[PDB]
């Protein structure tokens, strides 16, 4: 079946910077022959042979093409020039998770409530195609205009078959992730909706990794009790014993978790966010 020819950079009217990393950069683009906005990943060749992150984009390419499912930024298209890569991907209107919890301070019960719901419902997909993100955080946790989750870059994902504050004890004593690496990911995103802040702070990386190892953290007062339970079977050293993973026989027993009683999981992108 004969794909659209291939787009080029004349195709669109670029804008402004949605992300920066040091290798890459995310730009706002239309184009010209459908006025739809993409955001357009754009890499510089030279730099990512010189910098050997090859493995990391061409990772990154195979994996969000095969992602097919709402929670997830998709890759629409390819192409490139002389110099430089683009990829062509969904643009999450909203921006970051992490702007939204910086705005409003901390979530409510409800909301945290829809949101780690809708995380944990694209952890289930990705999971189930075998893949682990391993670098999950409120940055790269996008939302949509309509106000739902677009889960993004996947260049240091990993084919079966990270950032400080959310690594996992088995990547520091080990050097070794799986699926429940992210499913710690999780329980420090749900602890920093419901608190305002990540678990685990110090006034430098190794403090922070020295935390992650003791297990040392603690729960303000004011923390939804069921969401307290569920982060602490979440939040455990031994990766075998999340809540989640395959030794815990699953998804299953994390969505009939408490603190999800009220939820539909069949169809959570057709239902309405709360208002934040
Ligand atoms: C830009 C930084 C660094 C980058 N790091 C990288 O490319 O690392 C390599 C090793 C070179 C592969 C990962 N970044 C991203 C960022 C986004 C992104 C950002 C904003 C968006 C919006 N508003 N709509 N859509 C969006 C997609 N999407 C992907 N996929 N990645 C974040």
């Amino acid at each position: 079946p004969p794909q659209p020819r291939k787009k080029r950079p004349e195709d669109f009217k670029f804008g402004k910077i949605l992300g920066e990393g040091s290798f890459s950069t995310v730009v706002l683009a239309r184009e010209l022959a459908t006025s739809r906005e993409y955001a357009i990943k754009i890499l510089e060749k030279r730099h990512i042979i010189k910098e050997n992150k090859v493995p990391y984009v061409t990772r990154e390419r195979d994996v969000m093409s095969r992602l097919d499912h709402p929670f997830f930024v998709k890759l629409y298209f390819t192409f490139q020039d002389d110099e430089k890569l683009y990829f062509g991907l969904s643009y999450a209107k909203n921006g970051e998770l992490l702007k939204y919890i910086r705005k409003i301070g901390s979530f409510d019960e409800t909301c945290t409530r829809f949101y780690t719901a809708e995380i944990v419902s694209a952890l289930e997909y990705l999971h189930g195609k075998g893949i682990i993100h391993r670098d999950l955080k409120p940055e790269n946790i996008l939302l949509n205009e309509d106000m739902h989750i677009q889960i993004t870059d996947f260049g240091t994902a990993k084919v079966l078959s990270g950032t400080a504050q959310y690594v996992s004890p088995e990547l520091l004593t080990e050097k070794s992730a799986c699926k429940s690496s992210d499913l710690w990911a999780l329980g420090c995103i749900i602890y920093q909706l419901v608190a305002g802040l990540p678990p685990f702070r110090a006034g430098n990386e190794y403090l922070i990794f020295q935390k992650i190892i003791k297990l040392e953290y603690d729960f303000p007062e004011k923390f939804f009790p069921k969401a307290r339970d569920l982060v602490e079977k979440l939040l455990v050293l031994d990766a075998t014993k999340r809540l989640g993973c395959e030794e815990m026989e699953g998804y299953g027993p994390l969505k009939a978790h408490p603190f999800f009683e009220s939820v539909t999981w069949e169809n959570l992108h057709q239902q309405t966010p709360p208002k934040l």
